[PDB]
């Protein structure tokens, strides 16, 4: 059992190889909006993506990653609850088989159709493999998707998916501007958590935006035509690649907004 989402290797099995799955600071979590406390000490986030250099899109068998050049400080996330500078390395999504499910975080138990994660690492640790071993090593910006109007800045991602249908396929993906994926408002909730796939390391400051972005039915239908399987293997549609909410334990979710 290499892990996945399937009928026999999904999230409820992961603890057998990755015992941290039952740890004290796992992600994702349900955000109870009545219990999250406004923290007037939190700053506006700084999303600095003007110089972002996208390179490649890859179907890794679990999702697809849009990869960036993080060999210098092009695209960075700073401020909000963060100290120091976090470099963008990739974004990816989680989504469902239908619009009623797909997000990993939930909001008062509401599940959104999908969730985008912009993954960043703390440059004080020099590289990503080092950063994931530190409690403050990563900052993941989480943005919910709901189905409604098309998102114009998502269409270049949708259009390339037919070329990376199966696991291990990749394609060029230069000059993509991730600012086209942000909502209007940067209001957010934040809490300390983890990677949501194995190895599930507890190295993430989560920053989850309150305002979802809207994508069209047609756009999310194309996500659901991807495959978990490799070329020539029996087809396993890449859908429901999300981990369910985990116990909040001894953690406080803070709101940036009153
Ligand atoms: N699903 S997630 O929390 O956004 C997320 N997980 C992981 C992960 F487990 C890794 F090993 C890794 F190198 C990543 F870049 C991410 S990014
Ligand atoms: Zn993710």
């Amino acid at each position: 059992a290499n892990w996945g989402y399937g009928k026999h290797n999904g999230p409820e099995h992961w603890h057998k190889d990755f015992p941290i799955a039952k740890g004290e600071r796992q992600s994702p979590v349900d955000i109870d909006t009545h219990t999250a406390k406004y923290d007037p000490s939190l700053k506006p986030l700084s999303v600095s993506y003007d110089q972002a250099t996208s390179l490649r899109i890859l179907n890794n068998g679990h999702a697809f990653n849009v990869e960036f050049d993080d060999s210098q400080d092009k695209a960075v996330l700073k401020g909000g609850p963060l100290d120091g500078t976090y470099r963008l390395i990739q974004f990816h999504f989680h989504w469902g088989s239908l619009d009623g499910q797909g997000s990993e975080h939930t909001v008062d138990k509401k599940k959104y159709a999908a969730e985008l994660h912009l993954v960043h690492w703390n440059t004080k640790y020099g590289d990503f493999g080092k950063a994931v071993q530190q409690p403050d090593g990563l900052a993941v910006l989480g943005i919910f998707l709901k189905v409604g109007s098309a998102k114009p800045g998502l269409q270049k991602v949708v259009d390339v998916l037919d070329s990376i249908k199966t696991k291990g396929k990749s394609a060029d993906f230069t000059n993509f501007d991730p600012r086209g994926l942000l909502p209007e408002s940067l209001d957010y909730w934040t809490y300390p958590g983890s990677l949501t796939t194995p190895p599930l390391l507890e190295c993430v400051t989560w920053i989850v935006l309150k305002e979802p972005i809207s994508v069209s039915s047609e756009q999310v239908l194309k996500f659901r035509k991807l495959n978990f399987n490799g070329e020539g293997e029996p087809e396993e549609l890449m859908v429901d690649n999300w981990r369910p909410a985990q116990p909040l334990k001894n953690r406080q979710i803070k709101a940036s907004f009153k």
